[PDB]
């Protein structure tokens, strides 16, 4: 398989319809937040970016979320998968809907894709169209704006994003040098839409170039 | 099985009767403590228990100890186990003591248990009866006092937590959220000890219901 | 095998013979680096000997490098080992020379040993005879000094050392505390050559103590 999407799936999904106030200060949770839902996943990456996708489609913020150690394939059971993300809200309601929107996304939105036919090489190279509260809540985002998110093993990524800056305008805005929790690098790039669409081609040119050679 | 005990085992274990005084300074040790007995073992939650109980039985402290990133299963090496304690002791007969303690509990004392049938999730709701200086060095604990640990995969643990403090009058004394180094979630809470058992009860109610389901 | 030598191998390879210059204002490169050598390699300790080694050979140093969460074993892909080094030249052909020092030094050069005939357990005892900028810019440590770097398992690494200070005047320069990325401990001493294998000794006797017995 040439870069066969890789279908990330859910592991767990819980709504506490209204937290226990002292679990809630722990928290460090505005008083319009009163609901959460928590959301396991195959995938971190692609849920970071539900997790975004639902800012947009309900009233939630993502309270937390954070990745594990060595990947899905190490993760400590079949439950957590790789991430945890919390969202916030007002009430039950919102946050059904700002699950349902992840796991719609999670299912069949952003995809890791097979660097080699071997299937032992993935790499995510995905244009974020319009961002959230989520995503544009780190450094030098636009709320609204476009965005590329980058993912690859060490090498593979540090040269790909490399390539892309270089055939694309686009600003590298965030990079998480090579080893992120799960042992991928990524980065965050900005510019135009179609612009963040010739960043996100050389950038997989680059992994499949490494992939079948480098 | 259901909650089945999961058996703990000791992977490596070593007395050093009198530190290089050059090592000591490296580790900041007291001039109380010219005596270090080493030990790994299986499952982190519980040796950082059974150190605890060691600091009760023989006079000695914890000088060191931290967990492996993504679990035993993971460890790099048939020895590392997961943990590494370090305790110190004015003489070698101590922390043999100390160390005695130790086995003795890891081998037969705190469990973690399975979540499923399917023995593929793990946890651990422990009421500590009675803490140490170990324990009982951590923010907010008193010593002697009772105290429950509560451990989980990120998503079972959240919910389980919020369940806990919403059964019995606890409190919420600390919070490892999710990504603790292999990979679990944990918390520490207080109270009565009839009540670090309702609240030891209602987590692993909660385990078990994202398990079976959510 | 009693300490059979573990051959480690390179994972990937890559010249970036001109940075782009938004990637490389990320980098904090200096005016005087505009190529990069990026490698990947499946044992890290002896990555960072093999580049060390290449600031000898070269003009070149290394701009970045970092291991992986479990190591090679559960590394993200094939390619990225459980090390990234990024040497940094004032042109391509300097950069072509660090990476072939690297690569004949991380074939043949430096070499974790098995500990235990099982072949479950392994360390590195090396001397490094000669220091170049990469492993003397660490605290304390003389440019063009030797250097002895020893690597173990937690309970392993802890013994072995407090042997080795035992074993030979040595200095402990650098030590990290057991959990390093890849689950392993190490520490730096100094003092002669001839000491840096008197150390080296010990402590290849105290990790093959704890493999057969501790
Ligand atoms: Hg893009
Ligand atoms: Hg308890
Ligand atoms: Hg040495």
């Amino acid at each position: 398989p040439a870069l066969d999407l890789i279908r990330p799936s859910v592991t767990a999904m819980r709504v506490i319809a209204s937290v226990n106030a002292d679990f809630a200060r722990e928290l460090k949770l505005p008083p319009h937040i009163r609901s959460l839902g928590l959301i396991s996943a195959d995938s971190d990456d692609v849920t970071y970016i539900a997790a975004d996708e639902a800012t947009k489609q309900a009233m939630v913020e993502v309270v937390y979320g954070r990745s594990l150690y060595a990947g899905a394939a190490h993760g400590p059971s079949p439950t957590a998968g790789e991430v945890l993300i919390m969202l916030g809200g007002p009430n039950p309601a919102e946050v059904r809907a700002g699950l349902d929107a992840m796991i719609a996304h999670i299912e069949n939105g952003a995809a890791f894709q097979w660097a080699n036919d071997a299937q032992d090489t993935a790499f995510l190279a995905h244009v974020v169209s319009r961002t959230g509260s989520y995503l544009s809540s780190t450094a030098g985002i636009t709320l609204g704006d476009p965005m590329a998110y980058l993912v690859a093993p060490p090498l593979e990524a540090t040269y790909g994003i490399d390539a892309a800056l270089k055939s694309a305008d686009v600003q590298l805005a965030t990079y998480v040098p090579p080893p992120s929790e799960t042992n991928y690098s990524a980065a965050f790039l900005t510019g135009s839409q179609a612009a963040c669409k010739a960043a996100c081609n050389a950038f997989t040119d680059a992994v499949l170039e490494i992939a079948r050679n480098p």
